[PDB]
């Protein structure tokens, strides 16, 4: 796959499909439209030599209350604590198991630590939609809310 | 106008263990505290970013603002800045702004938010962010960020809006 990259008119995205319906029709439907909205920035791979979209990531601003956080999180910290939301991530059926996904996630959190040197942010935050995801951002670090066990965060340490 | 003096100051700045703070008076002692109290250490926890601008040929601060991110729920918002978005709208909090009262009157209010507003879009290039949000501290506070195109929630007076795209 080509380097990550801003999505744009130039990209073919149709034919996306992730196992995620919801995922797949926000980006052929959402995607786009919600960049020139201001509503989140969404980011490309594409298979090697074509503009057809493999996977893709959105991040927004965000916050989260001091009771869907954690301990570690909410110590000596305002209320609410400043965020940014890992809103979408998907890869392709047919790229799965290649390390896409790991790649695509790191990625966006070197994204977050340079946007993290201008404004105050204090840890990537994600909605697991299934189990098995919830498992995915465990492995790579994340965790879960006390109350909302598919809530998840990655403090990022300055 | 000339305000209270006529020297000048240094271009916005990183906050860092190099500035002196102590001193710092806006006429606002909740402002004031924070800048001597939490600033720095703040900044190294992620709660907010703050840039600050210093008398010419010193480290010693005269003024300062302070960002970070947020949101603001759809009952909050006004309905052009809520229309087709999804709930909650992705907002940067201006957090903190403060003049030293030795510097008010000068224009260095205005200067600082501008250097704040460019910030703001350059991050948006990277985040998605609808507009920046302010919590106005007093009346007078908040007819200052009218004149600089910012505009009331419908309900709060004192929440305002500055929308981007
Ligand atoms: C993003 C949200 O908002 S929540 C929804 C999450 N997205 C989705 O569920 C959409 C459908 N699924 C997908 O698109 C993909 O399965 C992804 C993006 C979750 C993961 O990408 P994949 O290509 O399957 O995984 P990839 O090959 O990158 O694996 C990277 C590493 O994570 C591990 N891993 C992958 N999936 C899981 C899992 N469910 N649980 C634990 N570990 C996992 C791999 O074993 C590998 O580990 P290693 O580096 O120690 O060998
Ligand atoms: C950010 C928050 O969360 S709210 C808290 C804001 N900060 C504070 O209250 C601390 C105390 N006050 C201050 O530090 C300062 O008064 C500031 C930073 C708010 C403003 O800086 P000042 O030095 O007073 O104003 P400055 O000289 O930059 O004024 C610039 C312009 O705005 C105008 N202006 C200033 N104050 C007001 C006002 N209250 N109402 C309308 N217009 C105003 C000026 O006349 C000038 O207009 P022009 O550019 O058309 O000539």
């Amino acid at each position: 796959v080509t380097a990550p990259e801003p999505l744009s008119a130039f990209h073919q995205v149709a034919e996306f499909v992730s196992g995620e319906a919801v995922l797949d029709d926000w980006l052929k439907q959402k995607g786009l439209k919600n960049q020139a909205l201001g509503a989140a920035r969404t980011f490309v791979v594409c298979k090697k030599d074509t503009k057809q979209v493999a996977g893709f990531y959105s991040l927004a601003t965000g916050s989260v209350n001091h009771t869907e956080a954690t301990g570690n999180l909410r110590r000596n910290m305002p209320d609410p604590i400043p965020v940014i939301i890992l809103a979408r991530l998907a890869v392709d059926l047919s790229f799965h198991g290649k390390g896409l996904g790991a790649d695509l996630l790191h990625d966006a959190v070197l994204r977050c630590y340079r946007v993290a040197e201008n404004i105050g942010v204090r840890a990537i935050m994600v909605h697991a939609l299934t189990e098995e995801a919830k498992n995915f951002f465990i492995h790579h670090g994340f965790k879960s809310s006390q109350t909302q066990q598919r809530t998840l965060f990655l403090r990022l340490p300055q």
